[PDB]
């Protein structure tokens, strides 16, 4: 996974990333002359404690092989330290969706949903914790196409109640932030809890407040929200139902 820095042409920046910005580039590979590729980089990985930080993200990526998870291609540990991925052409899902507000149908939303709890059974029949799982962290690859982007204060907002009240992340707390991926999803990429500060959340979790319904969201698909928010994480369900149902809700709304 080692690449050589004289086999990379860094192009545009196309991003922010948590550690640094990300840029689109080329790769001048054995295997083909000229791979568009995302570059992360690495503000201050000078720093031993921040470069282990970022590169493990690398190595978490290594594991997965899925089509609806962004795929390593390789890493460049010299300074300045950049990650080589897979370039996801149309960039982060917030964005997009905010842009394409009024092209973009129930179908594609709900596809994009659909896609994302492929990925999460996936990371769950791992038994792998994601711990973040937000629209932000989710990339378009092509207009039917997204990827769960990102392995890498606190994202209190997304958070399932027992996330932060005990710092618990569990399959459970993962599933708890999907709903909220939903809702955002299905508001076009608009942020949850807009005007409430960080501290106020769980008093209106625990006052059993949630998110309300999107416009124009089918019923089946909030209630399916609703059961991602179950106070009690052993209520929840698990990502293969939640696959299964989107499936059929999103066939439904084909047949629209």
């Amino acid at each position: 996974y080692e690449i050589q820095r004289e086999r990379i042409e860094l192009g545009r920046c196309i991003g922010e990333g948590q550690f640094g910005d990300v840029h689109q580039g080329i790769y001048m590979s054995p295997e083909n002359p000229a791979m568009a590729v995302a570059i992360k980089t690495c503000k201050n990985c000078t720093s031993d404690s921040v470069r282990e930080k970022f590169l493990q993200e690398a190595l978490t990526m290594r594991q997965f092989d899925h089509p609806h998870i962004v795929k390593l291609i390789g890493v460049i540990t010299e300074n300045p330290v950049w990650i080589i991925m897979e370039l996801c052409t149309l960039g982060e899902l917030r964005s997009f969706l905010q842009v394409r507000k009024f092209s973009l149908d129930l179908a594609s939303l709900i596809l994009y949903a659909y896609q994302l709890s492929t990925a999460l059974a996936y990371l769950e029949s791992k038994r792998f914790v994601h711990r973040d799982i937000a629209a932000r962290n989710v990339l378009v690859s092509a207009t039917d196409c997204v990827k769960l982007g990102d392995f890498g204060k606190l994202p209190i907002k997304w958070m399932a109640p027992e996330s932060i009240n005990f710092r618990r992340f569990t399959s459970a707390s993962d599933v708890w932030m999907f709903g909220v991926c939903m809702w955002e999803i299905l508001m076009h990429g608009v942020k949850p809890f807009q005007g409430v500060k960080n501290n106020d959340v769980i008093g209106r979790i625990e006052n059993g407040e949630r998110l309300p319904m999107p416009p124009n969201c089918p019923p089946t698909l909030y209630s399916l929200m609703t059961k991602c928010w179950a106070y009690d994480p052993s209520r929840r369900p698990r990502f293969t139902e939640l696959k299964a149902q989107l499936s059929t809700i999103l066939e439904e709304e084909k047949l629209q």
